[PDB]
C-alpha cells in the first residue's frame, strides 16, 4: 500500500491523477469517511501531541502547547462535505442546481509556520470536495510534514480510500514546488505562503489560491474593556510566539488610555522595553542586514528573546512590548515574533488612520477593542481587511472563541477568505427546463 | 468630464484607481443607482438596437437579432447589488458576519464575438461590487466597444458617479492589453476569451478570472421529445450564429430516433448535406490548413456559409446538419459556426460516452434531450460540466428558459461559474466576539 | 368582472376557493406579475394620496402624511415571489427539495389603524404564495377597504388573473367575519388587530397566524447620540400618531442624560408637561373608567389631544411628554397616541430590566439607544422582541430606515415575526430518491 | 409502452398543572444556558436513545406495551430520531446589511411546549420532539398517550436523568404520572403553555387549533402510491413492500394503496408477491379480512393497527410464514382498503389505464390530507406533474416512503409531520419565534 511520499514529484502528481479519477467514483459517504479519518488522525492524543511538539523540535518556530490548540482547531472546526451546499432556484423554466464539484488534483503549498494546521485542514477541505492534494512542505518542516501524509494515508488505506488522495515528496524542494506548479496535471494551486511564493503560483497559468502577508494592528479606544483588552492582546500576539497570520503585531492606542492598557499588558505578561539601549539591542537581534525579520528569530518565545540580549525572565513573560513612533521597524514590519510595538495616538479616528497605513493594504487582519458601535463599525468598514476581530484575540478570526469555521488558508490577494472545501470545487449549474418545478 | 476613453492604458488605469478610491465612499443606494443606469444604457431601444447591429457589422459576427436578444439577456439578468449577500453566524462567542467586498480596478478583456454584452454584464458585476473596471476590448470590436464605455461614462456622470468607474482605451490591442495585465494597480484579471489570452491572464502574478474553451455536445436518446428536442437544438445551435460558448457544437443521438431526428431538426430549419463532396467544399470553405476554423468564417449565418460553396438557400434555414463519423473535424473542432454534425450511436450509454470524450476535458457546457431521469442524472453527473442543460435549448443555461441569471463571461479553468458581481468582491469576515448574540 | 365585494362572506369564500383552484393553473410569471399589480395600484401617487386621506377621514385616525409613508413601505418592501425560496440537498440518496407551497384561501382580518397596508401586505405575500385572500376588513375603515379591494380586483382583471384572488364583503361585521372564521373552505386565518379578536382566530380549529399587542419601551442610556435619540424617538412615537404597533411607547431614560434628552425631545416637538393638574386632566381625556385608551382618542394628533384640554400649539409640536413613575398609566397602558411618559432610572441595567417589566411579556417591540455594543447586545438577547430597533426610529424594524422588508401584520402569539410571503405557504418536501444527485 | 417498465425531579408530576409549572420555571432558568449547554443537551438526549440496552428496551417496551409495530422497525426508527433530529445547528441566522445598518433574524424560544405524542411512534415522537423543542431553548412538557404511558414515562425519567447528570436546569422534559386525554385537554388549556404540538388523529389537531394558543398540528394521511409504465418496477415492489410494512405501517408516510398503470400493474404485482406480498385473490377471504381489520362504522379497528401481516393472516386462519411482509388485493378504489388509513400492512392495489388517471386517483384518495404521496416513475414530467398536482407535505419519487424522514433519502428525520399547519417536517426551527433585531445606520461593514 503507498504510504502517499514519492520519489519524484512527477510520480507524486500522476498517482494523484489516478486517485482522483478513482475518488470520483466514491460516494459522498466515502469521503465523510475520509474527512473523519483526517479529523481522527490529528485529533488521536498520541499524533496530537507527537505532530504539535515535531514541529517544534524541527523548525525551531512556535511553541508545543499552543501547536496542540492550533492543530485540533485544524481537526476539529474545519468544514466538511457540508461545506459543499447546493443552490436551487424554481420557477416557471424549470429547475436549476448549483453544486460545488472537484477541480481534481490541487497542489498545495504549506508552510513551515503551521505545516501541519494547514495539511491538515487543506487536506480536509480538498478531499471534501472530491480532489485529490498534491503537497510541497516547505523543507525546515519537512519531516513533521511527510509523517502527517504518511500518517493520513495509513488512515485512509485502513479506511478504504483509493491510494494516493494525498501525497507528497520524498524530497521537499523548491525545485520539486516548481515541478508540482507546472505540471500539466496539477489543476489548481493553493500557497500558504510568503507573498514570493503567492506571486509564483499566481504565475504558472492555473487557477490559484494565495494566502498572503499581514501586517495586522490592534486599536485600542477609550471605550474598550481595557483589563480584557490587555489579556486578549497578549494571548493573541503570543499565540504560538506570534506565528498565526493573524497574531497581532502592533498595537495603536488611543492617548487617554495607553498607559492604563501597557499597566494591564505588564499585569498580563507584557515585558515592557523603555531603555533605548536595550531596544536597539533587540532590534540588532532580530532584524537582517535588509530590516526584515531573522528567520532565527522567528516564532521564538519573549523569554528566548530576551535570553539572547542577556535578559532573564520567567515564564509568565510571553510578549516584549515598547512604545515606539509609527515608523519603527518592529511596526513596520511583519516580525512574526512575540514583538509588540505600542504607537500612541490622539483620538480613535487617527487610530484607524494609522490602522490602515500600517497594515501595508495586505487587507488581511486587523482587530480592535472598542465598545462604540459606531468606532468598530467605521474601522471594520474603511480598513477592509480579510479578518476583522472586535474585542477578542486574534485567533477568535479562526474560529477560537469567535463564530465561524477554522482555516490556515487566509486568502487575501485572490479573495476566498478563509478558505474551505467550497473554495477547493468548480461551481457547476445543472437546468432542468421546464420540469422539476413542484412548487 | 471624463468619457472614460484614454490615450494610454496607465492613463486609464490611473483613473480608475482614483474613480474606486472615491467609490468606496458611496452608498450601496448609489451602486444600486449605477448599476441601473447601465441596464438603462443598454436596455434603451435606440442604443439596443445600434450596439447590435454595429456589433455584428464592425466584426462580420453574429446576426443582429439574436444580438437584441443578448444584449437585453444582459442588461435585464444580469444580477446587481441584490448578488452580495451576508452570512451571519450567531452563539456562544458573539456574532460573525461574511461579506463580499471590492477588489479594487479589475481589468477585463472582453471578446469580439460578444463585445457588448460582456462590457454590460462586467460593469453591472463589477460595479454593484463597488469595484471599477478598465476593459480591453478586442481590437475587431473597437468602435462599437468604446461606443459603449462613452455612453455608460455619460450615464454615471447624469446619476453622479464618480467619473471613470468604467474606462478603455482609444486604441485597443494586444499591446495595450499586456500593459494591463501587468499594471500594479489593476487587482484583478477578468479575461472573456481564447485559452491563449487566459493562459496569460493567469501568468501575471494576479488574481484572475479566465473563461474557458468548449465542445457542446448535445445528446438526445429514445425517451426525448423528438420534436421539441429538434427544435431546441435547431435554436441554440444557429443562436447568434454559434458564437455563444454554450451552444450546440455537436449532436450525439441514439440510433432508434436519429432519422426521426433529422426529419424535424430539417423541419426546423436544418439544411442536410448528405453529398460528401458538398460536405468537402464546406469543410476546406470553414477549416484552415492546420484543421482549426476559419476566423473569416467564424459566427457567419448557415445561409451565407452555403453560398459561399455555391448553395443558395432561403432564411429559414438555420444551420448545416451532416451525418458523420465521431473523428469528423466538425465534431472535433469548436467551430463557432451554425454547422451541426450529428454522429449516431447504439445506446443512451454510448450517447454519454461518446459526448465526454468529444467535449474534451473542457468540462464546459453539454446539453441532453431525454426524459428518463436516471440518465439525465447519469449524465450530468459524468460529463462534470459548467453548465448542463436538460430538455432545452443551450442558451437556457444562460437563463434564457432556464431558471437562474445570466452572464457572458463563464468560467473556464478557475471554477466560478458564471460569473456575476459576487465572483468579482473579496469575502471579508468579520467577529464581534461575545457581543450581538442576541438570540 | 368580478369587482371582489360580495354581500355574503359565503359567497365571498366560495368564489375565492374556486379562483385559488384556477389560480393553481398559473405560472410563477403570472403570479409576478399580479404583486406588482397590486404595488402598481398603491404606489400610483395620485391612489396612494386617496387612500392616505380617505383612511384618516373615515377612521378618525392617523395623518395623512404619514399614512403616505407607510402605504408606500408597504407596496414597496412587501416581498413577492423572490420570497419563495427553495431549499435543495443532493447526496447518495438523490435531491431533495424543499418549496413553499399554497395553503388554499386564506382568511384575513384587517384594523382600523393600519387598513390599507395591511391590505396590500396582506395581499401580496398571499397572492405571491399562490393563495386567494378573503378579507374581514374593520367596519370602522369599511369604505376605504372596499375602494382598495375593488381597484386591486379591477388591476388583476386587466392583468389576466381568475377573477376573485382578492375578495371581500359589502357589509363588513362581527359576524361576517365569524363566518369567515367558520368557512370550511378557509384554510388559515391571518388576523391583525386586538387580542381579543387574535383569540377569536385561534379558537377556530383553523391555522391561524395572530397579531399581538405591545407596549414598546425606548431605553436610552448615557451612551446614546442624545440629539438623534431625541428625534428619532418623536418621529416613531408619532409616527401615524403612534398607530403602529412598533411605535415607542414609553421611555426609560438612564439618569445621567434624562433631563438632556427631555431637552433635545422639546426641540424636536415635545410638549413637556410638568402641572399634575394638567396631566390629571390629559389622563380624564385619554382614559377610559377602566383606565384603558378611549377609542376617540386613539389615533388623535398631539395637537388636537392638547386642545381637547384647552391647550393650544401649533403643528410643530408631535407628542406630549411627561415624567412619571413607572406605575403611571401612560406606561402601562398601549395608549396608541402621540403621550409618551418618560421613565427616569438610576443605570442602563435597572432601564433594561423596567423595559422588559413594561414591556408585559408582550415580546412584541423594543427601541434602545445606547451606542455600547454590549448594552444593545443585552438588552436584544434579555427582552426576546419580536422586533428591536438599535439606535433609529421604531419604524425602522418594518423596513423604513432600517434593512429588511416591511410587514402590517407582525405575528404575536404565534411566532411567524414579520409575516411574508412565507408565512402565506406550506413548507412541502420532494424527495428524488438516488437521482439527481449532479455534484 | 413497457409492461416490465424499465429494468431532584425525574420529570414525571403527579398533575398537569405541576408539570406545566416545573417546565415553565425550567425554561426560565434554560433561557440562562448557553448554546454550548443546549447542545450537550440535546446530544445527551441522542446519546440516551442511542445507547444500544436503551434502544432495545424502548423498541421492545412499545411493541410490548401498545401492542403496535415491530422491534426490529422500531430499533430503526428511534435510531433515525436519536441520530437525524436537528440539533442547534438549525437555527440557523439570516443577515442583511446596507446603507441602513444590520438586520439580524434569529431563531428564539417560545417558551413551554406542550406535546402530544402518538401511541404508534410513541417513544421516536418524544425523542424528536425534546431535541427540537430543547434545542431552540424551550421546555416541553409530554401528555402521551395512556396505551403507551410506561414506556413513554421511562423515556422522560431517562432523559431527566442524563440531563442531571448533565447540569441542565431541573425539569426541561417533564410529564404526569398518569397520562389521558383528559390532561391533555388540561395541558391545552393550560394559560402558561406557549405553543402546542400535536402528532395525532385530526380530532387530536382540530382540539389544540381550538384553544387560543399556536397549535402545531401533524395530521392523517392515506398516501398513495402511483406506479407508472416507465418505472423500475422490479425495485418499486421492493421499495413498496418495504416501506408499507415499516413498523407494520405505523409510520404517517407509509404506502397505504398502490394505483398502478394497467400495462405494469401484473409485472408489479409478481414482485410485489416476490418481495413477501400475499395476494389475496379469494373474494370470500377478503371480505373475512374486511371483517377483521373493520369495525362496525368502517374504520380501522385498534385491535389491528400496526398488527403484522403474520398476525392479521392468521386471525382469518391463514398461516404463513416471516417472508410475508404485506397482505396485498387488487380492488376497486371505492373498497375500504383504499379509502380508509388502516395502518396496517394491508396494502390495496387499484388498476387505472394511464398514468394521468394514476395521479388524477392518487390526488382523489388522498383526501386533500396534502400529507404524502410516492411515486415510482423515471418520466421527469410524469415525476413534476405528479409532485405539482398533488401538493404533498412529503412526495418521494423512486424509493420507499420512509426515504421522506431521512432513511434512504436526502435531509433530516421528523416524526411530527405538519400538513395542516404547513410547518412540514418540523425541527428546531418550527419550535422557535422568529426575531428581527435592527441595528441602524451601523454594523454594515461590506
Ligand atoms: C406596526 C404597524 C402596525 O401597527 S400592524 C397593524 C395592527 N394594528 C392593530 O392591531 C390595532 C389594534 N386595534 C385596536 O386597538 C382597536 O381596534 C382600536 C384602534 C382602539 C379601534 O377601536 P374599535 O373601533 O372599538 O375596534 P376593536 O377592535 O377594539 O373592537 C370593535 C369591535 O369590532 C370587532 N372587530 C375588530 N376587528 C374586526 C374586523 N376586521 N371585522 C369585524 N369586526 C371586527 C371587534 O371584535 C369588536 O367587536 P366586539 O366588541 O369584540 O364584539
Ligand atoms: C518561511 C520562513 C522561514 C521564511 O524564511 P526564509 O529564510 O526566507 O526561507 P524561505 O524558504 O521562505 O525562502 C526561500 C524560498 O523558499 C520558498 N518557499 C516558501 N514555501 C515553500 C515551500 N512549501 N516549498 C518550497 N519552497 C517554498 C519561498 O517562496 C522562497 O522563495 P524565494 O527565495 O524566491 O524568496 C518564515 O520566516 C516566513 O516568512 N513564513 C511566512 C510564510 C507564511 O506566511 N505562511 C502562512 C502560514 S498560515
Ligand atoms: C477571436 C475570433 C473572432 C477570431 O480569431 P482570430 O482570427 O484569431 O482573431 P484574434 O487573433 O484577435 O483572436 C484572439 C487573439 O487576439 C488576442 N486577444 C483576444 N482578446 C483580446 C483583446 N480584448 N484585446 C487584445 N487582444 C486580444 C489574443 O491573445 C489572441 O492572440 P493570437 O492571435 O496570437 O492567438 C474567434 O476565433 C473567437 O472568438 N474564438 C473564441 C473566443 C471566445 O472564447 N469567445 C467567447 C466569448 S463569451
Ligand atoms: C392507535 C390509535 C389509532 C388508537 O385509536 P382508538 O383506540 O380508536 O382511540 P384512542 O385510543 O387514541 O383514544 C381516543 C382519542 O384519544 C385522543 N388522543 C390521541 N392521542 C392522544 C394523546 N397522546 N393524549 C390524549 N389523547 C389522545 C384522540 O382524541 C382520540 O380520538 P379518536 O378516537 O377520534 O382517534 C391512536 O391512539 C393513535 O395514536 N393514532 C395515531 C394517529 C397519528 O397520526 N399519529 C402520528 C404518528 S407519528
Amino acid at each position: 500500500v503507498s504510504d502517499g511520499v514519492f520519489e519524484t514529484m512527477d510520480a507524486a502528481v500522476e498517482a494523484a491523477a489516478l486517485a482522483q479519477q478513482q475518488y470520483l467514483l466514491c460516494s459522498m459517504s466515502d469521503r465523510a469517511r475520509f474527512v473523519q479519518g483526517i479529523r481522527d488522525v490529528i485529533l488521536n492524543q498520541d499524533t496530537l501531541e507527537k505532530m504539535s511538539r515535531m514541529a517544534v523540535e524541527e523548525t525551531g518556530m512556535g511553541n508545543y502547547e499552543h501547536k496542540l490548540i492550533k492543530n485540533r482547531l485544524a481537526g476539529e472546526k474545519t468544514p466538511g462535505i457540508e461545506d459543499l451546499t447546493t443552490d436551487a432556484f424554481s420557477g416557471d423554466n424549470g429547475l436549476t442546481l448549483v453544486e460545488y464539484s472537484p477541480f481534481g488534483v490541487i497542489g498545495a503549498i504549506t508552510p513551515t509556520t503551521n505545516p501541519t494546521e494547514t495539511i491538515v485542514c487543506n487536506s480536509i477541505g480538498m478531499l471534501a470536495a472530491g480532489n485529490s492534494v498534491v503537497f510541497s512542505p516547505h523543507p525546515r518542516a519537512r519531516q513533521v510534514s511527510l509523517l502527517l501524509v504518511r500518517l493520513i494515508n495509513q488512515k485512509l488505506a485502513a479506511l478504504g480510500a483509493p491510494e494516493n488522495l494525498v501525497v507528497t515528496v520524498e524530497k521537499p524542494s523548491i525545485e520539486n514546488t516548481n515541478a508540482m506548479m507546472a505540471h500539466p496535471k496539477v489543476r489548481m494551486l493553493v500557497a500558504t505562503g510568503g507573498p514570493a511564493i503567492v506571486k509564483a503560483v499566481l504565475s504558472t497559468g492555473k487557477k490559484a489560491i494565495g494566502a498572503g502577508a499581514g501586517n495586522p494592528p490592534v486599536v485600542v479606544d477609550e471605550t474598550a474593556n481595557i483589563e480584557k483588552a490587555a489579556c486578549d492582546i497578549v494571548n493573541g500576539c503570543s499565540f504560538d510566539n506570534n506565528l498565526p497570520x493573524v497574531a497581532e503585531k502592533e498595537i495603536i492606542a488611543v492617548a487617554q488610555i495607553a498607559d492604563y492598557l501597557i499597566f494591564n499588558l505588564k499585569k498580563n505578561g507584557a515585558y515592557e522595553i523603555k531603555d533605548p539601549a536595550v531596544l536597539q539591542q533587540l532590534q540588532d537581534l532580530v532584524l537582517t542586514a535588509k530590516g526584515g525579520p531573522q528567520t532565527k528569530c522567528v516564532g521564538k518565545s519573549a523569554v528566548w528573546l530576551l535570553s539572547q540580549i542577556g535578559i532573564s525572565v520567567d515564564a509568565s513573560i510571553k510578549i516584549i512590548l515598547m512604545e515606539v513612533p509609527r515608523e519603527h521597524p518592529f511596526v513596520q514590519e511583519e516580525l512574526m515574533m512575540p514583538i509588540l510595538p505600542l504607537v500612541r495616538v490622539e483620538t480613535v479616528d487617527d487610530a484607524i488612520d494609522l490602522a490602515i497605513e500600517v497594515e501595508h493594504d495586505n487587507r488581511h487582519t486587523a482587530i480592535m477593542h472598542s465598545t462604540d458601535v459606531r468606532k468598530l463599525t467605521k474601522m471594520a468598514k474603511l480598513i477592509q481587511t480579510t479578518i476583522f476581530v472586535k474585542n477578542g484575540p486574534s485567533y477568535a478570526g479562526l474560529g477560537a472563541g469567535g463564530e465561524g469555521y477554522s482555516t490556515f488558508t487566509i486568502a487575501g490577494p485572490t479573495g476566498e477568505g478563509l478558505t474551505s472545501a467550497k473554495s477547493f470545487a468548480r461551481r457547476r449549474k445543472c437546468v432542468m427546463v421546464e420540469a422539476l418545478n413542484i412548487r
